[PDB]
Formats: structure tokens, sequence, C-alpha cells
């Protein structure tokens, strides 16, 4: 349980601007998060840009993610693919790895059956001690894992928890009632978590805590203590950014403003992620700004 | 173009029953497309099961399609990735391979802007001299390529075309009238394909075609030719089909039909699709006999 | 015959105390007899059905008639989410001159296609007038589907729908489950080129209200099958057919019926609001693209 | 105070021939009165407001008052999509004894923003009864945004909203746009419990015409903020909270009312029809998960 609670940052890959992965930028990203209380780092999720690395680029990643952590803050490696075979291999690669688990996303575009995503994320959890936290966002997937099939797979022993990203609030006690008490509730749309915790949920995984760290880690700790005013004023201070980090496609908002604050070196992604737009920066800026960050 | 028009198959990958492709099935499809009047035939699509095979699974697949084809049929290789050097590298390992076009995709989970698609599909188109015909998937991939967005494409000399999936009739006149008179319009959704055609569309790229290729064949060569009414009886006997296709997830009836009809040795997939449900068969057998297949 | 073509889905023209202006509907009339408009759709919801209690209602209507003066058909507006009201209004334009009603599925109560059903199928047997079936979702909750417009078109006098949902898929699903005689009109200006074209016999249109010769002329060519010459009008209308929306309907055609001198006073009823600044600019520009400013 | 814990939509019960049955009426508010439910609804959605004319529909308010005879709070069902008939519907219940007034957004004629402040707005300065907002875009076609809401809460009389979005969003959205004594009340059944626990103060709630006693419980429980406790209750209520609807709303609920023994009929007006034999054994089950059948 605790370790995967609280502000998870879904941590972007600094590029240089060739598109290699900035080691420099990812040390200052680290130590920030370590500095900030940020519970767990996230490695090669979708703000991460899990899409546009090969496997070894992937792996790369994880290993100096958890090279530069050293054991300060616990790394949860991306390990999602829409092939149940690509899964397993990509989950045995992390095997040892030290990494404390593993945020495996429903297959996405071939729009697997609930029975489908049970038979998927089964043998996967079936290939690993690593405990496993699904994770559902059907706005990018396609595919949308229903309370029913969470229930089932809660079940499976290193199945502890699910990152729903729905912003269907609805699903936080519909989820609950069919799995025990350990299993894990975490938000993965910034904007309604708070409200996700306020329902039940435990935590989020955050595009936001990548340049708001300490807030996030303050607003989660509070929710968890049942203070919720105490955190909505936080949250009102975060709400344009929870919301302009999505102004363009995640992460180009979020690799502006983390050069802008001079977290990391560069914003460089890599295709089809573009520069954000001059209109884009104008918006974040002012996102930031209503946050106290510039 | 006329290459590009009519009854285009998204031909299945027919599996043994440990899920490698199946030479012996698939050339039995190949020599009843030949025989059917099929236009051509897309290798390792969406319905090619195009997420669960690797590069060179794929590689090997389209190349074996061609090498079966030999010559008889048109062979459009599927080269769609989220990750624009990937659909680069997969695009140039067909450049002189004997297929006369690419398939390709919107980048899927990543929701690309309307400048990514264009800067994604641009950088693809430079790097070959096959004919492209974009893909637009949205209940699959998480966005939407927008007509604006094609008539920006459809000026790039080697983008030639494109495969409208959306069911949104409203595409086909939207897109005709930013493009130029030899741009191929082709339907991706096989229960609105007549409607697509009737509207201005040159042809289907179809599921349905894999089990009734001589019934789609003739319906696009009467809507091409302007017999509504005559192309309507055959879809009207064919629209349980063109349904049930889908009522588990794409491939999965498919490829119990083709094995029903003996055009396969075997249904098996590769996970996260699971064989087809004791009523999924009962409810495509009904729609065989329907289409007076079985 | 008479149910195809274009038709005007009419403003209710109103004076600055938002009662009807007979002086503006009578220029709005001649205007449609001289365009070659096929007929008019009198108080739907262009002509503020939702703002008139079943009186006005009622007035708006036989005004309506009376000006036509047999020059072009009149076809009332007799929606009601209630069973009882819809035969009670449809009852007051028995022998009115009317030559058909426009029915609207129920909204806000949300009944079941078996509800639906029997609505329309009581008020069929309650007048010897032909229904027009009239399906728009956005504004009612409720999507009467195919398979019940099939079950509805076996009743003598249904005689047709308007088709407002823009899902083009249900021309060829209702056209299969009905007789050839039924009439398939559209109910969205910005898709309706493309229903005729797989096969609907014209459109009920906000459109119309200010382009009537260009909507006369596209639904002919349609029908003649002279398409590329009434897609060369639909891109001359397409800044209208969407922009005429760009605020709640009437809202952009009064605006505009009023610019182009058609009508004297812009005004509607509550809820309805005068046009954005940026509206009128939005309009303006559509008006001006259509040729018409 | 009042306008908080579990509030009934209550159903307006019928004699075969669609009338309202006073004996079955006064079985209810009885019920209701002995059960602890904060208050009643009279003639909103779930008292097919669409079937009655505005005579029946005061007559039915009227009634409930009288029957209610002080001992359970009556809020009426005032809305209507023409800003005039609104007014008109309020002021027929100014110094009747009804404590305040649920309206609904405009169904069918979809509104602006603006629209809706103008319609919510002159309605509130045409009484001096409280008003809650009714946001139920499924129904209406309209959805009353946050930002709107916060606009209206600054008028006087304007003092809460029923949210039936069922988007939980909507409870911090609009609470921190408004003072700490604009009442939020849940619309939607299956998610009230988890709106109380966002920080709404109650539902207007379908399930309370057959669970009077378990939802009272758990709008209390919410309120003191003994949520293990409200969702043993929300499961044992969540098959009615959602198979009410298996069917349009009210045909289960009035079906499970005359089932309980609660009316002598389960009578509706068209275009609502008799609930199916699904239906029935879907509700029955329903009733049972509950301990009530
Ligand atoms: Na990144
Ligand atoms: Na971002
Ligand atoms: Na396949
Ligand atoms: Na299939
Ligand atoms: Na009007
Ligand atoms: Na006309
Ligand atoms: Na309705
Ligand atoms: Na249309
Ligand atoms: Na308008
Ligand atoms: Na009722
Ligand atoms: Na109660
Ligand atoms: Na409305
Ligand atoms: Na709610
Ligand atoms: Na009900």
């Amino acid at each position: 349980h605790h370790m995967f609670t609280g502000s998870i940052v879904a941590i972007v890959t600094p590029m240089d601007e060739k598109g290699n992965v900035c080691r420099a930028s990812l040390k200052k990203l680290i130590d920030y998060h370590v500095a900030s209380g940020t519970s767990a780092i996230v490695s090669v999720g979708t703000t991460g840009e899990s899409a546009t690395l090969n496997h070894d680029e992937h792996a790369d990643v994880v290993m100096m993610t958890l090279d530069l952590a050293d054991g300060r803050i616990p790394v949860i490696a991306g390990t999602g693919a829409n092939a149940t075979a690509e899964a397993i291999s990509l989950t045995q690669r992390f095997n040892d790895s030290g990494i404390v688990g593993c945020l495996t996303v429903t297959p996405y575009y071939n729009r697997p059956s609930q029975e489908g995503l049970y038979q998927h994320f089964k043998a996967i959890a079936e290939h690993t001690d690593l405990p496993q936290i699904l994770y559902n966002v059907p706005s990018r997937t396609g595919c949308d894992l229903l309370p029913e099939t969470v229930g089932r797979l809660a079940k499976v022993k290193n199945i502890i928890g699910i990152k729903e990203a729905t912003g269907n609030l609805t699903r936080v006690n519909q989820i609950k009632e069919l799995v025990s008490d350990d299993f894990v509730l975490l938000s993965g749309d910034d904007a309604s978590a708070l409200d996700f915790m306020q329902l039940g949920g435990h935590g989020v995984i955050s595009v936001t805590a990548n340049v708001a760290a300490r807030d996030m880690a303050q607003m989660c700790k509070l929710a968890a203590e049942g203070h919720f005013a105490e955190a909505r004023v936080i949250n009102q201070r975060l709400m344009p950014l929870h919301n302009k980090l999505f102004v363009e496609p995640n992460p180009i908002p979020v690799k502006w403003a983390c050069k802008e604050l001079g977290l990391v070196a560069t914003d460089t992604l890599r295709l089809p992620m573009t520069p954000i737009t001059d209109s884009g920066r104008e918006t974040v800026r002012a996102a930031l700004k209503h946050a106290g960050l510039l």
C-alpha cells in the first residue's frame, strides 16, 4: 500500500535537441522530487513519451531513473503494450531491476473485450513478482476497463491497484466495493484528482506534479488527513495548470513549463509531438503564474 | 487512382494453433481474392493483427502476401506507427518490395495535434516514392484527422488518398471539396461503405470482403456504375455481417467465419484477442446464413 | 410531390413587444412564393413554437395560411410532449387548409420506442391530415429509431419524417423499412444535400429563410441528379448552414432576415436573447459568402 | 436546513382514467412524513409535469400542500421553456404555502448561458419564494454550466441547484463559485451518495418514492460523515437507483409503488406506457435486493 499513495509524478523524459534522453536534466528533476516529497516516480508512462521510445531506450530511461533515484524515491516502470507477449517481455526486462512496481495500460488500438483485458493482465501478472497497477484511459486507448473486470483482476495476488484516468468519479466507489481494502485507487486525471481522493482515492499519478511537486505532495497529504478545505486551497491555485497542461497534447505544455522553470535544459519532444504554439506558451505561463511558480 | 478503388480486403493474418502465420491458409485466401475480383489486399492492417505482430513478423507477412499474390492482385502494406521515426523505418522496409502503396494510420494513444498529424504524414511521405493512403479511425486511435488537415496533406505528391473509418458520412464531401479529383476516398466502415460510395467514395477497405469477396467486389462495381438500387440488394444481404463481424473485437468474428467457410485452417489469434464466445459463434453463423454463404 | 424540395422552417417575425408582425410575415411569404420554396412549415422550432401559447400558435398558422392565399402549401407544427395535447393542437387545424402536420417526438419526458409508437399512432387516428414525424434528439432527449419509423409508416396518414440527427446512415436504414412514397426530409441544413444524394426527397430548412432561391435551386438540382451544380450552391451556403446556429436558432436567422430587409425587427421571446456582436459579424460574413450582402 | 437530506420527487398517483388519485397521494405523503423524508417536490419530472396542463399541475401542488398539512415542506415544480410561462406558473404558487420552487433549464429551445441567466433572473424577480435551479441536459438539450450558476447565485432568492448531470466534478466547480449557504442537491440517485461525499447537502430522489426510510438514513449518515454506514445502504439501494430507469421514469417507480401497496394504480399518461414484463421482473428483483419485498 503506502509506497503507492500520495503524489506520484508521471515524469517527463527530458531530451536534448536531438530527442535523446538528457541525464543532467533528469537528475535535476529527480533531486527536485526527492526534495519536494513526491511519493514515487512513474518512469516512461504517457507523460514520459513511452509512445516514441523503442523498448531499448524505454529500458534505458527506467534504469537511468532508478540509478539517479539511488534508493531515495521509489520508481514505478511503465510496462504497457497492446500485445500480451510484448507486455510480458517488457515486464521481464525490469524483474530484479529495483523498481517497486509496474504501471500497465489496457491495450490501445486493438480494442480487446473485458475477457481479453482479464487474460492480458492475468498473463502479465503470472510472469513477474512485481506489483502491478492497472491503467484505464479510454480517451487514449479506445477501450474501457470496467469496475467488474477490475474486481476480477484484483483477486490476482500481484495486481494491487488501478490508475483510473476516465475523469468519471463514479468509478471510485464502483471499484472500491468490488475490491479489498488494500487495493490502491489512484487518479490519472489531475483536474479531478482531489475529488477522486475525497471519494476514497489514495493518491494521483500526476502531470501537474512535474512542475508543482511540493504543492501536489501537500495536497495529497492533506486529502489523506481529511483536510479537504485546506487541500482545495492548493487545488484552486493549481486548477489552471491541471487544465492548461493539456491545452496542447501532453507532454508538450509540461516540457515547456519544466524548461521555463529551469527544471530541464530543453523542451524538445519526438514527432508526432511538435513544439508548443505561441498561444499555448502564453496559456501555460498564465497558469504557472496563477500557481505562484513564476 | 484505379488500382486503389473498389473492394479492397483488409485481409486476416491466418495463424496456426501457436499463433504463427499459416502460409497454406494465406495462399487459399489470396487465390480466393484473385478469383472473386477483389481490387487489392491490405496486408497487416487492423484486421491483420498489426497490433500483435512485431515489425519483423509484420514485414514477413507483407513479403509472404506479395510472394503468394505473384503479381495477380495489388498489395498495400499497413505501415502505421504512433512514432514518426518508426513509421519511416517500417515504410523503408517495403520501398522496392513490389507493394503498390502504404496504409498509414494516425498515431494512436499519444493523441497528436492537427499540426503533429501534418508533420507525421509529411515526414513519412518524404522518405518513400510509394503512394500513401491516410487512415482515420478515432474509435481506435483517440485522435481525429479532420478534413482541413486532409486537404493540407493531399498537396504532398505521394499522399494520394484516405481510408475514412469514422462512419461519419459528412466527411466524404468535406474532404472531396478540399482535394483534387484523383484523391482517393475509401470507406473503412463496412456498414456505411455503400452510403460512402453513393456520396462520392471510390471504394472500401473491408473486413466483410474477407468472407464475401465476390459480393463486395460486385457491390463496389455497381456503386461505381451508379446502380445503387442493385448495389443495395447486395448490401441488405451483407448488412448483418457488416455489423456482426464487430459483435466481438475484430478480427475474432471474421477469423471464425473464415474457418467455418473452410477459407483458413484455424481461427487462432494472439492475446489480447481471445476465442469467439458461444453467443458470438451463433450470431456470426446467422449472419453468414443471411448472406447465403452457409 | 408537395412534401419535397426546399421547405422553409419559417421564422415568426415579431414587433418589439414580441407579438407576430403580419406585414413582415406577408413579405416573407411573398418572398417564398417568388423564390420557388416548395412549402412553409409554420411554428416549428425556427418559428419559436416553444414561446407561443397554443392560441398564439394557432393564430400564426391561420395567419400564414391566409397570407399564402393558396399560392404555397402550409404545414403546421403540431408537436407536444403530452399525447392528449398533440391530439388537441392537431384537431385545431382539421379543415384549416394546411396540407399536413409536422409532429416532433415528445421532448423532456424521454418516452420508449413503444411510447413514441403509441403517441404518433393516437395523433394519426384523430386527423385525416398527413403526418410528418420529426426526430431531433439534440433538442428532445429522445431518438426515434428506423425500426419504429417502419412501424409507424404502416399507419395510413403517417407519410414521412424530418430526420434532424445529421446522421446520414438513417436515410437508407429508414428507406429500406418503408414504402417508395414515404417522404424522407433532412432537418439538418449542413448535411441536407448529402441526405438528398443518399435518396432524401427534400429539406425543412433554416437557411431557406434568407437564401430561398439558392435552397430551391439546390434541392431541384439534387432531385434531377445535377449534384456537381448542387455542390457549388451548397459550398456558397455552407457558412450560413453552420453559422445560423452560431447562437441558438432562431437568433441568427432573425438577425439575418432583418439585415436583408425581409422583416422589420429581429425581436424574439425569452429565453432567446439578442444576437451578440460576435454573432452579427459571423452571420454577416456568411450572408456575404452566399452573395446576399 | 429545509432544502437538505432526502427530498422525494413524488409520483402523481393516478386512477385508471389518468386523473390524480387523492387517497393514494394521501398514503404517499403519510409514508414520507413517517419515514423522515425532508421535503416533497410536487410535479417535477417524476410527477409527470410533462402530461399535466397548468391547471392540473396547480391542483396537484395545492392537493399535496393540503395533504401535507404543515407536516412536511412542499417544493413546487415550476419549470417552463418560455420565460413568460415560468413567471405565470410561479405566480400561481405565491402565498400558497410551498416553501420554494424547482425550475428546470428550458428544454427543446436550447438557450445560451446568457438566455438561462435572463430566464432564471426574470423568474426570481417575480416571486419572493426560494428558487432551486435544475440542470438535466439528458432531458433538456441544454447544460447550465457552473460559471452561469455562480452568476445566478448572486440573485437573492436563487438559493440552490439540483444537479442531475451525474457529472460529480460539478459539485466543487459550483461550490467554489457560490456562498456557503447555496444548497447543492443531487438529481441523480445512482451518484447521490458520491455527490454528498464531495460536499452536496442532499438529493431530490426517485428512489425515495419506495425506499424513503433508507434514503433518509443514507443522507443523514452522509451529512454526519458516517460514510461507511451510508455506503452499506447505497449498496442495497443501487439496483433501484439504476433499474428505476430500466424504462422511462416514472414507469418503473409507479409500478414499484403499486407493488408495495403505496398507490392503488400504476397508471400513467401517454406517452408513458405500461411497464414491460421484463421491466416488472427487473424492478421486483431490485425491490427484493433493497429488503422491501
Ligand atoms: Na516526456
Ligand atoms: Na503537458
Ligand atoms: Na488477423
Ligand atoms: Na471480425
Ligand atoms: Na421565429
Ligand atoms: Na426555398
Ligand atoms: Na424526450
Ligand atoms: Na441531413
Ligand atoms: Na438561426
Ligand atoms: Na408521476
Ligand atoms: Na426519504
Ligand atoms: Na434546451
Ligand atoms: Na449526483
Ligand atoms: Na421510475
